[PDB]
């Protein structure tokens, strides 16, 4: 394109990423990515398990076989009902692109599966290495970036420190403007025709969970402080749509800091850590409770229910196989003292368990053998203990408890992720655009793991392409 007013990315997480550097690599069209925050990614930078994608080489390559359609009917099955069902279809059927853009475009290997709650197969993809998959992904994405920047100042701009409060609107009524605090909390205005909303959720704000979901006031999160409904707020002023706003995602694991025990925030235990055969056990028995590979809002319910209603966590235990193949991720868990590696005898006496370590022996030798069936029917049971386990034998251990995760809800957008207007099917603005966690619509009840990743790479790509046209 000839260069004119800038495209204002709001947000620096993956789908803020995707949206620029489509935008600059394709079409060499100009953009100013705002970030609030003093540093790159969101909680796109602390996504540990991968992203998803349904009928890839990967999977090819590891004989998986998984089709769009499979995949939309897991991600049906996970909304009950809520969700715009064509965005579904969009999600599932653009995730071959999407893993196939991140591989070809820049060199990410994505080459490793896990099979998350709630899929019928293995289809998260992450790279082998030492880096887990949202600091990899974004890290290459940024690094494109500021690399053009270095080179064409005038094609790409990062701005930190720098908080969208309003878009300036015509009266007709297009975009005009951005308006946003900058570092040292003056008023500016980055004049625009087209901006696109990459702001994330809501899941940090207790405010808006009081709003919205009010029993979740009380909850840890996972997310960082910066996760606070802004642009939610902003579009809706704006008269934007919103929808299923009350629809929050609680995941059942977040690390417990032993050194930090109630804070409010939480390290993550990646939901992989259980994909790849961790178990749960009750924290006073020391007994397996529930199938630890459902959807998330199902797992998080038998937590709730059948671990302590004062002292609501559970054990994550992970044997030496699940060790060897998500090492990196456990290495960098137990440099913060998240996971130990404990024997059995010492399972039992540091953790206050009622269970003998000689029966919990018995118990995770009936769990392993797959000749008897599971008493709560895990679907895929993998990277189990050793047959000749004994109360000697070494396990790892975290301490885990539900979080408030991810926000489900946000603003309607179509197929184009364009925001559509309040009570209408007309785009509120041909100039506002909405991809990742700050839209709703995609996932519908429940989010499958995997797949925030992916909506960031979908809709990114999307809002590109279509600003493209009009620019
Ligand atoms: C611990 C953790 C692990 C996760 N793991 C996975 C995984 O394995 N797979 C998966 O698919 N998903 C995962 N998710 C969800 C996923 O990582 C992303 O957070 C989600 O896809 C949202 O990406 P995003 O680009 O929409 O928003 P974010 O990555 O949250 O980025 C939003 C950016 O917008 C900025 N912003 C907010 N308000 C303003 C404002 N007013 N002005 C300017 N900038 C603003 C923020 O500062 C932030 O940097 C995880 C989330 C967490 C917290």
């Amino acid at each position: 394109a000839s260069m004119k007013q800038p495209v204002v990315v709001i947000g620096s997480g993956l789908a803020g990423l995707t949206t620029s550097n489509r935008l600059i690599s394709k079409y060499r069209i100009p953009v100013v990515l705002l970030d609030k925050a003093a540093s790159i990614g969101g909680n796109s930078i602390k996504a540990s398990s991968g992203i998803n994608g349904a009928h890839t080489d990967t999977q090819q390559n590891l004989k998986v076989m998984d089709t769009p359609e499979l995949f939309l009917k897991d991600t049906l099955h996970s909304a009950k009902g809520r969700g715009v069902p064509s965005l579904m279809d969009k999600l599932t059927k653009e995730s071959k692109s999407a893993i196939r853009w991140l591989q070809t475009e820049f060199d990410l290997k994505l080459d490793l599966l896990a099979q998350l709650g709630g899929h019928s197969v293995p289809r998260t993809h992450r790279s082998s290495g030492k880096l887990p998959p949202g600091f990899e992904i974004v890290q290459a994405l940024s690094k494109k970036l500021k690399d053009i920047s270095s080179k064409d100042s005038n094609l790409v701009q990062i701005m930190l420190n720098s908080e969208v409060v309003d878009i300036e609107l015509d009266n007709q009524g297009h975009v005009t403007g951005v308006v946003y605090m900058d570092e040292n909390g003056n008023r500016k205005i980055m004049k625009s025709h087209h901006v696109v909303f990459c702001s994330g959720g809501f899941g940090y704000s207790k405010e808006m969970l009081k709003e919205y979901s009010p029993n979740l006031i009380h909850l840890p999160t996972t997310n960082g402080k910066q996760t606070t409904g802004d642009g939610q707020k902003i579009l809706s002023k704006l008269g934007a749509e919103l929808i299923d706003m009350d629809q929050v995602q609680v995941h059942p694991t977040g690390f417990i800091d032993p050194n930090d025990r109630e804070n409010n925030w939480k390290f993550l235990a990646a939901e992989a850590l259980r994909g790849l055969g961790g178990i749960l056990l009750h924290p006073t028995t020391g007994r397996r409770f529930t199938n630890e590979l459902s959807t998330r809002d199902t797992v998080t319910m038998e937590i709730q229910s059948k671990c302590p209603k004062n002292d609501n966590r559970a054990l994550l235990v992970m044997s030496d196989k699940v060790y060897e193949n998500y090492t990196n991720n456990i290495n960098f868990y137990m440099s913060k003292n998240l996971i130990k590696k404990v024997s059995i005898n010492d399972l039992i006496r540091q953790y206050d368990l009622q269970t003998t370590a000689s029966e919990l022996v018995t118990e995770l030798k009936s769990y392993s053998d797959v000749n008897t069936k599971d008493t709560f029917d895990r679907p895929l049971i993998i990277n189990a203990f050793d047959k000749d386990i004994s109360t000697e034998s070494t396990v790892y251990v975290g301490e885990v408890t539900p979080v408030v995760h991810f926000t489900m809800g946000g603003v309607k957008i179509n197929e184009k992720s364009q925001v559509i207007k309040k009570n209408s099917e007309s785009v509120l603005s041909n100039g506002i655009f909405a991809a990742g966690e700050v839209s709703g619509g995609v996932h519908g009840a429940n989010r499958l793991g995997g797949s925030s990743l992916l909506e960031c790479v979908v809709f990114g790509k999307t809002a590109a392409d279509n600003i493209a046209k009009l620019y």
